[PDB]
């Protein structure tokens, strides 16, 4: 078996499906077809066809044949592309025309950007000569260029008859009438799709199965006997993607759509919102199928203890009614988009409502990578931009902030072109600004000077940890493989042996031993999603989102299932009720303790769920945590040992310029009671001394030469300024362990006796 | 390489561009070039030019020869550097008055503090007296100096024919009609600009690239495939430089700038400010490019956990569909 | 006159350079490397596969010249200075609240390159108590579990490093000393025979000491005193 969530958005290959290629002919109302794929379609050598695009789009050209066009190739020109919304590579579909309808009438109308230097009438120069006895077919709404001479006037096929899509026969009695097709019309053309949306796979595959298969295909759920959910609800970070998202599947699903602003709605005197808001679901029903995308439907219906008049109640109130009143299955849709779903008053979230929610959450590098390239898709840059680097230097940032990267590269590369611009003229030379490119350096910088915004927001992601980062432990690998691994991937060989698991562990050991790092290697390994929390963010989340904060975390946790959800620095919140009960400050260490123990409690039955504690002081750890249906397994990290710690310097010098005559084994023996957070520091320190050392030869090298230019570059160049052992010798000089040989036998003693903890002292 | 943030501030030397300098004349109407910034400006002695100067503020006058004149200076007289609002030291340019227009009328009124003491018709004293058969150009909003005596008597040009500039030839047939150009009218001139901003530069460029580029060449934006911002929000410490800056970038950069002061539009009765708000995007995008300085915009948009009324939240809703509704890029 | 934006955080270039300040060679030594490198030569790190660290903490006697360091490597380094005192950040909470912190360190973000320094650490860093409770020191867990979050999420800024001073390491907090934190620690001793002598002199660069005044025969008679001291 698969996953099969993501397979709406597969294509699924056909006969009729050729691919995008090049045509040896540039005629914009015909192809050409290798004589195989006509033979396939049943086609003949100049036949009229009906081409199948994206966003609803499609043209109509006659098939020629040759044999230079491979079998998954359709050889149309670049006119067709433009018009298909499609570049090269794309899968299109083919289907015939049977029905080429000589047409009576071609309306045609040029475009003012293409018109600039006519002097005679484009019907005379430009229409006639090409279309007379040529019967080249014309399709409604697509932009075919034609040249009388120099100039290139391209025209939109405006009104043809029959409507859709004819043949040019030579009674077609037309001309140029007036020029309405400025160019400018361009902006509600080729705005929105699939294609235009990136690091969204999971959530667009919900959104098309729960939208566009109820609209197009209701046979299915009809025959099943399965009513289809009427109500969605994206929520995310602001500016993920949410209004983009709804008008992309809105055009893509070729529905009836009626987009109804929050602003917009509350902008107006009372009465005209309610009026407006009845409308809309009044022609949306007319109009069956359709859709209604509310976004910002947080202004329209917000908390109610939040809301003070009653001209906003009501509106809130006109709104339920109406999604109560959409149970007549008329194919009616209503999307939602807020970034605030806690705000969202609590009726909306209800059952023959907005009962299906969507997180459109902060994209992962894959996803990054993607918006990069969608953005960049028009921009000049250059052959040496690298957007994977920049991809993973991008953390934290959502796709509006990845545009305004774009952006401010693109600035910064006005900026660097600024010495040879003048900006008195009111005119720029034209050789100038087509030279301008976007450079690897002025992406750099404007990531530099770029700040990302969804960098607090929890983040649910497979960490790129694995067992190699970590050193040593490898009786803890091998149990944590048992209490996690096994009851994942083989849930039901628990069932078959009569006995469930434990979904709870807690790390307990002498700080800088890699408790966080192996909490994110058993999610790596078991491919399942890994939340991030800190204790010191618990404490400042009550003082805040309050008591839908803790909540907040373990539901996503849940609608994450795989997950590994990890409570670092217990420190802080799971520090022993204090026998002296009482004050505030501490009052949110017993509510992060408390709240979070209940949420344990009903955590139990999700399965797939693994709660992971982290703490360096198990001495004050709560006895609470460790009771059975919570963080009852207790596993001990200790300090790694001679063999660990040889281990611990490889990994941390896995990608070193490490000289050749280094003893890594060496140092082993010497740092004993250090914590691999100390031998880090020591490689961070040796790098240091080698930055400082490299650094002062090649400011000595320079100054050599400019002390006489005359001296000419000798064979001495810059190296690999490797780390040489004087440089780990100085860092073992200033080394010191962060853990006391007092402080070992004491963790000892409490991995002999810390369960003992639930009773008395 | 360098920090090349601060680049579109400076100011890029150019042949044509000339440091202004007393000159030997005070006529307003002639100005006195080097023969050899002439040679390089393919003038000749005694040839019609305009003066571009600061504030999109610029006069025309009539160049002549002198040697004393170092290269890096123009020898401009006092009347021309007001006009200009430049003081001695300014980096103008100079371009050809090929059209010197030959106009048909050039209407001139007096200033009422240059006129106190005057007890005859001022077309009879100042005007035809110097302007008859002279040929002095004239360029229109600029305060010429006239002297009839005693009373040294400053008019502005008003209406010349061309609108722009022309010279005055004999036919010009006007006279002072009335003294409709109070000297109170100052108020709006040579009111703010980049040098009357100062300690922001940093600050000022990047207004600059955000606010000037994008209205006066959007061809680089359009090529590079880029759309620029078109929201900006200026925040500091009360007091700082905000209103002093929002005016000068809009006067500098020359576009329709359209102000909206939060108090004015929360003063009024509901239904007004939202009407307000509309008619003025609707102005500006009518007039583009154009410029919205919503000054105090905390009044009319202020947290809504603080906010109580119902005609604040729907003056905050209205306010965000206009700005929504701006994405149509009308080099707004 | 009065002025009003004397309370506003500034952002700019201390006027502080290494010869104010006295001694202290082998912290400068370090200093230079902890700082100055990784902004001056960040492509350097990237070369040999290691990040470093954008966390320092400043701990010794009093007056021995901790605030002055930080502006000192800020003026080298030509990198704005943020100046944010532990009683400050405790009025911040009863105030503009969450949005106090958040704000500060998004200014030097914006500011970057930056040093954030963190002055009189003794109150904000108090050791999260063992009977954690109160309202008074729920002020100090504020300015303690709100800034340690903002510097979780600093590591990735770049060119933004902060500096921490404290003359009370007793109570520091333990978790400012974890790795992505405050976590190098620099020791900043009470001045020596040979710094004394500095000290003095520059606190006396610009004064009218007559001819006969010897300023090394002070720094023998003054031993164990703060440079504090000295300039009192
Ligand atoms: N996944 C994406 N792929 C490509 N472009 C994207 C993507 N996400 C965002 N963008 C771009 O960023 C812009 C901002 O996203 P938008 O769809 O307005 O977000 P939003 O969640 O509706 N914002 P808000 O209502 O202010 O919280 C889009 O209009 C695109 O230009
Ligand atoms: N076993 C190990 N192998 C390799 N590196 C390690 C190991 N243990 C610690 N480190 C390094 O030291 C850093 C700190 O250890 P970490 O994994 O964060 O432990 P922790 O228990 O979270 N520490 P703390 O929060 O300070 O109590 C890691 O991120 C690694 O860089
Ligand atoms: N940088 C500056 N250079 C010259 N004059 C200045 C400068 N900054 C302020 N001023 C003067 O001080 C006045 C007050 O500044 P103003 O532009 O009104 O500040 P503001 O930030 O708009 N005030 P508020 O809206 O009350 O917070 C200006 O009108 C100038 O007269
Ligand atoms: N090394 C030094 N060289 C010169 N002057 C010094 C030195 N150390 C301290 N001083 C002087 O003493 C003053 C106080 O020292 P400062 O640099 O503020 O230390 P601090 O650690 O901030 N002190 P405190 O906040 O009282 O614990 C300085 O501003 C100087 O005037
Ligand atoms: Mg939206
Ligand atoms: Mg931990
Ligand atoms: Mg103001
Ligand atoms: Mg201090």
């Amino acid at each position: 078996k698969k996953d099969f969530s993501t397979a709406i958005l597969e294509r699924k290959k056909s006969p009729n499906r050729l691919v995008v290629d090049e045509a040896i002919n540039d005629d914009n109302s015909v192809v050409s077809l290798h004589p195989a794929t006509m033979e396939k379609l049943q086609l003949f050598r100049g036949d009229t066809i009906l081409i199948k695009g994206k966003k609803r789009k499609d043209t109509v050209c006659i098939a020629l044949a040759d044999e230079t066009c491979e079998e998954p190739k359709i050889r149309m020109n670049k006119v067709v592309r433009s018009n298909l919304r499609v570049r090269l590579g794309d899968v299109i579909s083919v289907h015939q025309c049977p029905d080429v309808k000589y047409g009576k009438r071609v309306h045609i109308l040029p475009v003012d950007d293409t018109v600039e230097g006519v002097t005679g009438n484009l019907f005379d120069a430009y229409l006639k000569p090409y279309f007379l006895e040529a019967y080249r077919p014309v399709r409604k709404g697509d932009l075919f260029l034609v040249r009388g001479g120099m100039r290139s006037v391209e025209f939109k096929v405006i009104e043809t008859d029959p409507a859709e899509y004819c043949v040019v026969a030579p009674d077609t009695e037309i001309f140029c009438e007036g020029e309405p097709v400025k160019r400018e019309d361009e902006e509600r053309l080729d705005d929105v799709g699939y294609d235009d949306v990136g690091g969204v796979r999971k959530q667009m595959a919900q959104i098309r199965e729960l939208v566009e298969l109820p609209l197009r295909h209701p046979q299915l759920f009809k025959s099943i006997g399965v009513k289809p959910p009427k109500g969605i609800l994206l929520y995310g970070p602001p500016g993920s993607g949410k209004t983009l998202i709804a008008r992309a599947v809105a055009n893509e699903t070729g529905a009836f759509f009626f987009c109804i602003n929050g602003p917009e709605i509350m902008s107006k005197l009372a009465g005209e919102s309610e009026s407006n808001l009845r409308k809309a679901f009044e022609e949306a029903e007319k109009n069956a199928p359709s859709i209604i995308f509310i976004d910002e439907i947080d202004s329209i219906a917000p908390k109610r203890e939040k809301t003070n008049g009653e001209v906003e109640r009501r509106i809130v109130s006109q709104l339920l009614t109406l999604m109560d009143g959409l149970k007549s299955r008329a194919h009616v849709i209503v999307m939602g988009a807020t970034n605030r779903p806690n705000s969202i008053d609590p009726a909306l979230r209800r059952f023959g409502r907005f009962d299906r929610e969507i997180d459109i959450g902060v994209p992962d590098e894959i996803g990054r990578l993607e918006v990069l390239r969608i953005h960049t898709k028009n921009m000049k840059l250059a052959e040496d931009v690298d957007l994977e680097r920049i991809s993973k230097d991008t953390h934290g940032y959502v796709g509006a902030d990845l545009a305004a990267l774009c952006t401010e590269a693109a600035l910064q590369c006005i900026r660097e072109k600024m010495d040879v611009i003048d900006l008195e003229d009111d005119s720029i030379d034209a050789e100038i600004l087509n030279s301008m490119a976007v450079t690897n350096e002025h992406f750099h910088t404007a990531l530099g000077n770029s700040n990302p915004s969804a960098l607090r927001e929890t983040v649910v992601e497979v960490p790129n940890v694995s067992w190699n980062d970590i050193g040593g432990l490898e009786n803890v690998k091998r149990e944590l493989q048992e209490t996690v691994q096994y009851p994942v991937e083989h849930p039901e060989k628990f069932e078959k042996f009569g006995m469930s698991p434990s979904k709870g562990v807690l790390f307990y050991g002498p700080p800088g031993c890699g408790k966080t790092l192996l909490a994110k290697a058993i999610a790596n390994e078991c491919q399942a999603n890994f939340i991030s929390v800190k204790g010191p963010e618990l404490l400042t989340m009550w003082f805040g989102e309050s008591e839908a904060n803790v909540r907040e975390i373990f539901d996503k946790a849940r609608q994450s299932a795989p997950c590994v959800l990890f409570f670092d620095e217990l420190d802080s919140i799971a520090t022993q009720r204090g026998g002296g009960s009482g004050g505030d400050g501490g009052g949110a260490a017993d509510r992060v303790l408390n709240q979070l123990l209940t949420e344990m409690d009903g955590m139990n039955a999700k399965k797939t769920v693994f709660i992971i504690g982290a703490t360096n002081r198990p001495d004050i750890i709560d006895s609470a945590l460790l009771r059975p249906g919570r963080l009852d397994q207790l596993i001990y990290i200790p300090l790694p040992d001679e063999d660990s710690r040889l281990n611990i310097f490889k990994a941390a010098l896995r990608k070193s310029p490490i000289a050749k005559d280094v003893d890594i084994g060496a140092l082993a023996k010497y740092t004993q009671g250090f914590s691999g957070a100390d031998i880090t520091e020591i490689c961070q320190r040796a790098c240091k001394y080698a930055i400082r050392e490299n650094i002062e030869k090649d400011i000595e090298k320079e100054k050599r030469r400019s002390e006489n230019p005359e001296a000419m570059e000798e064979d001495g160049v810059d190296e690999v300024s490797e780390i040489k052992a004087a440089h780990f010798e100085e860092s073992m000089k200033y080394a010191r362990r962060s853990v006391s040989d007092a402080d070992i036998r004491k963790y000892q003693a409490f991995a002999q006796t810390l369960q003992q903890s639930r009773g008395f002292g």
